[PDB]
């Protein structure tokens, strides 16, 4: 039996396990899959032999993501930007300008005013309290309704909606305004910052950091799916799909929120958590790597397409590239390549699609979703509580970060807190 | 004897006189100078025979200035923009972009944040209450100190300071932050709007409108300088530099604030007004028309020069133009043409200065100043009170507008209110 069992071998689990180990605790890490890293998943391209790609989490910004920056410095892990953006091919209407910030002068006043309104609203959020504890319910409404009250002209309206679609992984009618404002608050109260945090990538893949961290973790079991966590006795018992149990004084749940509902907790989790847990969050983010021919380097496209964003990812050859598109899996079927072709040619009518690569995170039983985003009304009912301990079971992960939810940084942050909580008695 | 005497034949006096006349009152307008229009002064160029120029007020924006827009529609008075701006020659440092909005991407986050801060502060101002009645004293500090707390990077910092210098007619150390915020509030809570209200000009000069209005005013005396206003009796007595008095039930003071201190009021004006009146406001605006050779059309220059702004005004010929520069008369001596040459060549090293035209508003005894701007600390002590009646004497004018101070629109607004006050008993 162990001081602590960590369930899940993403960045959160890995951090918690390593740090508890270095503190002299006896730790076991159980990972249900065949690999470590979770929603950070670098691997060989399905389309391009010998090419390493990120199929989940990839981007970081050292200034918004200091714990991650610390990890990188700690292990000497190189980063860079994946591409310079120099060619802008927007679909925002005839008055848009082809630049990174495509808003024309005739919209400037409208943007100014909306900027003030969004940031005012964002400043209502205190990041330590939880979204359900601050009288923020009036903001917990469908994003499209919120944006309708800003009454933006066409370019700025579509620009904001596109990036919101991209970033939340939900269409505007399903996204919560409060959640959009949450991401603005997490970026030091900045709208710009949300998109500007796409700043660098791992030069050798996320696996670089995953492997570094795992090297400091003495006991790991892969292919070990936790099905049960029972703290009815003096010591927590963790049952596993095989049926061969492990015991510890403390258990860290570092699996995705949308998979909690498949674990049997004993006793049952506190009742106010239960409904949201059963439902799951509404995240439907979809990231598609697109192998193309005839694309110039450095393309960025933002617009009103079924892909709100489409931008440069990497050089394959003199004539071939990968692009990345974001949409959501409720709106778009990535296995309909004809659809892919249509969505790309909308922005880039000269380009030929050669193929696509993605991971169906929502269909994967180890995840049941991409990154976190609430359904409308969820997190103004319960949010902080999701990542609070239930007796000796701690809940960590990006999904439950108050400080940086949906980011690698949030995984690290939450791990920090569980480790400290465990070290204090 | 008259229902009303109006003192001053600027837009405020003219409006008040006309409207009282049309209401069936018996009105006399006394103007101390040889012309009507006051600080709106179109006349022939000192530099270019046969050319009409604006030596004071010139610019308007129909959307911010609806009363003025009404006047223009009423008399069929044509307007246009004086020039397209197409060539940007800024002195804002090597990272500036040569566009109307010269802020580069690396400053975007900083600007976003400052935008929120300025507008938040501006939203503290309710435009009907007066700046001395709202607990705004913490904002009534030197602009440079306020701007230092925004901690802007270099381009945005200098850009904001330049336009503030231009617009307030005061260097940053003498300008009040609260007053800058007042102009932001007057423009429907917009920073951009302050500069965007430079939108059209009178196609035939301000005198077009002045002449239209004066045609509706049956009794006008020019060269009649008021020296005394005495309401100790039942009927107000207005003494005049000649010594030949006029009497009325009501008197409208529509002369500039900085000339009130030369009038003998009986009884004395209410005591809390007296000190600011004696001191005068701190407006030192200076507008210089510059006759040039070798300038391309459509130039706008903003920067850190002794002229914060320098921009296109009109075509004289294929090789000659007028530009306009704003600075202030405490900082700059317009009769030092060598200085003028230096200030222009800073932005435009290829251009030859042929000559200059301006009016020394501060030296003119009928004005003692250009447009209104408070000294630091003035208007958070007394501001609304300056434009309130003292018994039967009303105070109007741009100088005292709560709603649009320093603009033609403010002259019209204040006249509106005095007329209505007089019509009601
Ligand atoms: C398409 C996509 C793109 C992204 N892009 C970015 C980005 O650019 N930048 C950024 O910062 N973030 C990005 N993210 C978000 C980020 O990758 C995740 O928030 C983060 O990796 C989550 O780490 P974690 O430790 O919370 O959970 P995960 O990485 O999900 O780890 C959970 C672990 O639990 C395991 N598991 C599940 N059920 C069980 C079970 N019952 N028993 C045992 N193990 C179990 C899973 O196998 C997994 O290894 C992206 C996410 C996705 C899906
Ligand atoms: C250089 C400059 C540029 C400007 N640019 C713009 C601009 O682009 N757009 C804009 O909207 N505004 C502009 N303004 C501000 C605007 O012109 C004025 O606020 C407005 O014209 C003031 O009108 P008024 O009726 O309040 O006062 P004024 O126009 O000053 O009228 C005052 C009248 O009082 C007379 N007078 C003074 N003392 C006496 C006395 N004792 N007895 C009898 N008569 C007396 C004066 O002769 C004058 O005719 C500018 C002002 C200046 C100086
Ligand atoms: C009393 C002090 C006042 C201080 C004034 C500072 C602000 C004055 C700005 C004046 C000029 C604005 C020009 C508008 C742009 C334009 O027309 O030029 C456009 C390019 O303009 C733009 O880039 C517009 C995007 C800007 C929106 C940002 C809104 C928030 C900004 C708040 C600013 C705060 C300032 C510094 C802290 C020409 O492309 P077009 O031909 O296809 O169209
Ligand atoms: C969760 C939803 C998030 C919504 C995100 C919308 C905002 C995303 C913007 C992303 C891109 C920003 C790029 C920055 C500009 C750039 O790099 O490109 C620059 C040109 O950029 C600029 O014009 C900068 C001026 C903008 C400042 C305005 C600040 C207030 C704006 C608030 C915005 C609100 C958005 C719409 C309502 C290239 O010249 P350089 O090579 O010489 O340097
Ligand atoms: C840099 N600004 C462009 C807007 C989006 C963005 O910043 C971005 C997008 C992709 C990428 O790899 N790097 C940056
Ligand atoms: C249009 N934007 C440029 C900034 C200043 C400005 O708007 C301006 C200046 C002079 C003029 O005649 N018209 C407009
Ligand atoms: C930065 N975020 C965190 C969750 C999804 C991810 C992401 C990355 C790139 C992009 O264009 N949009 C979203
Ligand atoms: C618009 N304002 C009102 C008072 C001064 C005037 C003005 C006009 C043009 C310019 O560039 N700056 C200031």
């Amino acid at each position: 039996m162990y001081d602590a069992i960590v369930v899940g071998g993403g960045f959160s689990g890995l951090k918690a396990a390593r740090d508890l180990t270095n503190a002299g605790k006896k730790v076991l890490l159980l990972e249900g899959g065949e690999r470590l890293g979770g929603r950070a998943y670098s691997r060989e391209s399905r389309n391009v032999p010998g090419l390493r790609v990120e199929i989940g989490g990839a981007y970081l910004h050292r200034k918004h993501h200091p714990r991650l920056a610390a990890e990188l410095d700690r292990y000497g892990i190189p980063t860079a930007a994946a591409s310079e953006f120099t060619s802008f091919r927007h679909r925002l209407g005839p008055t848009a300008v082809d630049q990174a910030f495509p808003i024309p002068g005739s919209e400037a006043v409208a943007v100014e005013a909306a900027t003030y309104t969004l940031l005012r609203d964002a400043h209502r959020i205190d990041l330590e309290k939880g979204l359900e504890n601050q009288d923020l319910e009036d903001l917990d409404i469908p994003l499209n309704e919120y944006v309708d009250k800003l009454d933006l002209p066409p370019v700025s309206r579509q620009f904001l909606l596109a990036w919101a679609w991209n970033m939340l992984g939900q269409p505007a009618d399903q996204a919560s305004a409060l959640w959009m404002l949450q991401l603005v608050a997490a970026h030091h109260y900045s709208i710009l910052g949300v998109v500007l945090s796409l700043d660098e990538v791992f030069s050798n893949g996320s696996a670089d950091l995953v492997d570094a961290m795992s090297q400091e973790i003495p006991e790991i079991r892969l292919q070990t799916v936790v099905t049960g966590i029972d703290q009815s006795g003096d010591v927590v018992n963790v049952t596993v799909k095989d049926g061969h149990a492990f015991q510890a004084h403390s258990v860290i749940v570092a699996t995705p929120m949308n998979t909690w509902r498949r674990i049997v907790f004993t006793p049952a989790l506190p009742e106010r958590r239960r409904s949201v847990i059963e439902e799951g969050h509404g995240g439907q983010g979809l990231k598609i790597l697109i192998h193309v021919r005839g694309a110039e380097a450095g393309i960025e496209c933002v617009g009103d397409g079924i892909f709100p964003t489409l931008y440069d990812y990497c050089e394959v050859s003199e004539s071939e590239r990968l692009l990345v598109a974001f949409t959501d899996s409720g709106s778009f079927d990535p296995t309909d390549i004809g659809a892919v072709k249509d969505a790309v040619l909308y922005y880039l009518p000269e380009v030929e699609v050669l193929g696509i690569d993605y991971h169906d995170w929502i269909a994967d039983p180890l995840f049941e979703g991409p990154w976190v985003a609430p359904r409308v009304g969820q997190f103004s009912r319960v949010h902080k509580e999701l990542g609070e301990p239930a007796g000796r079971i701690h809940f960590v992960g990006s999904d439950v970060s108050l400080e940086f939810p949906g980011y690698i940084e949030g995984a690290l942050e939450t791990a920090e807190c569980a480790v400290n909580a465990i070290l204090h008695s």
